[PDB]
């Protein structure tokens, strides 16, 4: 595999986005990975809708602003044959009824690929070959809200009591020795003010830090 991945120079990735008040993180996750697929597939990048899942995707299993999954997401866009665009659908933090409109979609999927759990190689394939990859990571911290430079590592960070969707853009290496100091490039969803411009160096190769691994999985378009 590659020494190094960053989708968002090879223009996959939308600008950074900001869920504010609603606990929607795992809508900006699988539009961030629908958008990415998209554009491998027609070479548009097109900002997606979250309001249009925050809305629509209950009887997938999700609950809007109180929280959801990735994976119901996709399992959502499948069944319903489309998702509009973050521009037809608007995002506004609150959980409002369904307006899906069929004439506005402008992506589709067949369904989703789960990365094995808890392992960080297999989720390095699946970056390296597909795209960037939705993932489930522990985020209750202080240190990961003040979070700024380097690599981030906490100590009190579960890999398996997680509460937050982000999106895997990639990973690097600090330094001339690609075999350490390694990290994720993270992309979240509290706007491009937080962390280094909306994003997050995770360790990577340090025992599956923060969950990174453990429910990762992108769509099938
Ligand atoms: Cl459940
Ligand atoms: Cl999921
Ligand atoms: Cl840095
Ligand atoms: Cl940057
Ligand atoms: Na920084």
């Amino acid at each position: 595999l590659p020494k190094s991945v960053d989708w968002r120079k090879k223009g996959y990735v939308t600008p950074v986005k900001n869920q504010k008040q609603c606990g929607s993180a795992w809508a900006f996750s699988a539009t961030g990975a629908l958008e990415g697929q998209m554009f491998r597939k027609t070479g548009k990048l097109v900002s997606l809708s979250e309001q249009n899942l925050v809305d629509c995707s209950r009887p997938q299993g999700n609950q809007g602003c109180n929280g959801g999954f990735m994976a119901r997401a996709f399992q959502y866009v499948k069944e319903n044959g489309g998702l509009d665009s973050e521009e037809s659908y608007p995002y506004v933090a609150v959980d409002e009824i369904c307006k899906y409109r069929p004439e506005n979609s402008v992506a589709q999927d067949t369904g989703f690929t789960v990365v094995a759990p808890g392992k960080e190689k297999a989720l390095m394939k699946a970056v390296a070959t597909v795209g960037p990859i939705s993932v489930a990571m522990d985020a209750g911290h202080s240190s990961f809200q003040f979070y700024k430079s380097g690599i981030y590592f906490e100590p009190d960070c579960s890999s398996k009591n997680l509460d937050h969707g982000v999106l895997v853009v990639g990973y690097g290496f600090e330094g001339a020795n690609s075999q350490n100091s390694k990290y994720w490039l993270v992309k979240n969803s509290w706007g491009p003010e937080w962390g280094s411009n909306g994003y997050v160096k995770i360790a990577k190769d340090k025992n599956n830090h923060c969950g990174i691994a453990t429910a990762a999985s992108y769509p099938n378009v």
